[PDB]
Protein backbone atom coordinates (compact mmCIF):
# COMPACT_ATOMS: atom_id res chain seq x y z
CA UNK A 1 0.00 0.00 0.00
CA UNK A 2 0.99 3.70 0.24
CA UNK A 3 -0.18 6.94 1.94
CA UNK A 4 -0.05 10.75 1.42
CA UNK A 5 -1.48 14.08 2.66
CA UNK A 6 -2.38 17.57 1.33
CA UNK A 7 -2.31 20.57 3.73
CA UNK A 8 -4.73 22.62 1.58
CA UNK A 9 -4.80 25.84 3.64
CA UNK A 10 -6.92 28.86 2.60
CA UNK A 11 -8.53 32.18 3.64
CA UNK A 12 -11.96 33.80 3.01
CA UNK A 13 -13.70 37.22 3.22
CA UNK A 14 -17.29 38.58 3.46
CA UNK A 15 -19.12 41.86 4.25
CA UNK A 16 -22.51 42.97 5.66
CA UNK A 17 -25.70 42.64 3.54
CA UNK A 18 -27.36 45.54 1.65
CA UNK A 19 -30.95 46.85 1.37
CA UNK A 20 -33.56 45.75 -1.21
CA UNK A 21 -36.57 47.32 -2.99
CA UNK A 22 -40.26 46.20 -3.12
CA UNK A 23 -41.89 44.42 -6.10
CA UNK A 24 -45.13 45.06 -8.01
CA UNK A 25 -48.58 43.78 -6.91
CA UNK A 26 -50.72 43.58 -10.05
CA UNK A 27 -54.27 42.21 -10.50
CA UNK A 28 -56.13 40.10 -13.10
CA UNK A 29 -59.60 39.17 -14.42
CA UNK A 30 -61.96 36.83 -12.50
CA UNK A 31 -64.55 34.18 -13.52
CA UNK A 32 -67.99 35.13 -14.86
CA UNK A 33 -69.87 34.07 -11.66
CA UNK A 34 -73.05 33.45 -13.67
CA UNK A 35 -73.19 31.10 -16.70
CA UNK A 36 -76.68 31.73 -18.14
CA UNK A 37 -76.49 35.16 -19.68
CA UNK A 38 -78.81 34.41 -22.70
CA UNK A 39 -82.51 33.34 -22.29
CA UNK A 40 -85.77 33.20 -24.38
CA UNK A 41 -83.74 33.48 -27.61
CA UNK A 42 -85.31 35.20 -30.67
CA UNK A 43 -86.98 32.38 -32.65
CA UNK A 44 -87.17 33.58 -36.25
CA UNK A 45 -90.59 32.44 -37.45
CA UNK A 46 -89.50 32.85 -41.14
CA UNK A 47 -86.79 30.19 -40.44
CA UNK A 48 -89.17 27.35 -39.40
CA UNK A 49 -91.06 24.57 -41.25
CA UNK A 50 -94.53 23.42 -40.11
CA UNK A 51 -96.62 20.31 -40.79
CA UNK A 52 -100.36 19.54 -40.50
CA UNK A 53 -102.10 16.37 -39.27
CA UNK A 54 -104.79 14.92 -41.58
CA UNK A 55 -105.01 11.49 -39.86
CA UNK A 56 -102.44 8.75 -39.08
CA UNK A 57 -101.38 5.70 -41.13
CA UNK A 58 -102.02 2.08 -40.01
CA UNK A 59 -100.29 1.82 -36.59
CA UNK A 60 -102.61 -0.50 -34.64
CA UNK A 61 -103.31 1.15 -31.26
CA UNK A 62 -103.76 4.96 -30.96
CA UNK A 63 -103.82 5.74 -34.76
CA UNK A 64 -104.54 9.51 -34.51
CA UNK A 65 -107.54 10.99 -36.39
CA UNK A 66 -108.18 14.18 -38.39
CA UNK A 67 -107.85 17.19 -36.05
CA UNK A 68 -106.47 20.79 -36.34
CA UNK A 69 -103.24 19.48 -34.72
CA UNK A 70 -100.50 21.73 -36.06
CA UNK A 71 -96.97 20.32 -35.89
CA UNK A 72 -93.89 22.54 -35.74
CA UNK A 73 -90.20 21.76 -35.34
CA UNK A 74 -86.96 23.74 -35.19
CA UNK A 75 -84.66 23.05 -38.19
CA UNK A 76 -81.13 23.29 -36.58
CA UNK A 77 -82.34 22.06 -33.16
CA UNK A 78 -84.65 19.31 -34.59
CA UNK A 79 -86.96 19.66 -31.53
CA UNK A 80 -90.54 18.78 -32.59
CA UNK A 81 -93.85 19.69 -30.91
CA UNK A 82 -97.55 18.78 -31.55
CA UNK A 83 -100.10 21.24 -30.10
CA UNK A 84 -103.90 21.56 -30.49
CA UNK A 85 -105.62 24.47 -28.70
CA UNK A 86 -108.29 25.66 -31.21
CA UNK A 87 -109.96 24.82 -34.56
CA UNK A 88 -108.00 27.71 -36.19
CA UNK A 89 -104.75 26.62 -37.91
CA UNK A 90 -103.05 30.07 -37.58
CA UNK A 91 -103.96 30.37 -33.89
CA UNK A 92 -102.53 26.87 -33.22
CA UNK A 93 -99.37 27.90 -35.21
CA UNK A 94 -98.64 30.77 -32.76
CA UNK A 95 -99.20 28.62 -29.74
CA UNK A 96 -96.93 25.89 -31.20
CA UNK A 97 -94.26 28.55 -31.94
CA UNK A 98 -94.18 29.82 -28.34
CA UNK A 99 -93.89 26.32 -26.80
CA UNK A 100 -91.11 25.45 -29.29
CA UNK A 101 -89.28 28.71 -28.36
CA UNK A 102 -89.11 27.61 -24.69
CA UNK A 103 -87.60 24.26 -25.73
CA UNK A 104 -85.05 25.68 -28.20
CA UNK A 105 -83.94 28.27 -25.58
CA UNK A 106 -82.60 25.63 -23.13
CA UNK A 107 -81.15 23.65 -26.13
CA UNK A 108 -78.89 26.67 -26.86
CA UNK A 109 -78.30 27.80 -23.21
CA UNK A 110 -77.50 24.18 -22.19
CA UNK A 111 -76.55 20.87 -23.86
CA UNK A 112 -78.44 17.70 -24.96
CA UNK A 113 -80.55 15.48 -22.67
CA UNK A 114 -79.02 11.98 -22.36
CA UNK A 115 -77.17 11.76 -25.70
Amino acid sequence: GSSGSSGKWGLRLQEKPALLFPGMAASTVQVAGRKDYPALLPLNESELEEQFVKGHGPGGQATNKTSNCVVLKHVPSGIVVKCHQTRSVDQNRKIARKVLQEKVDVFYNSGPSSG
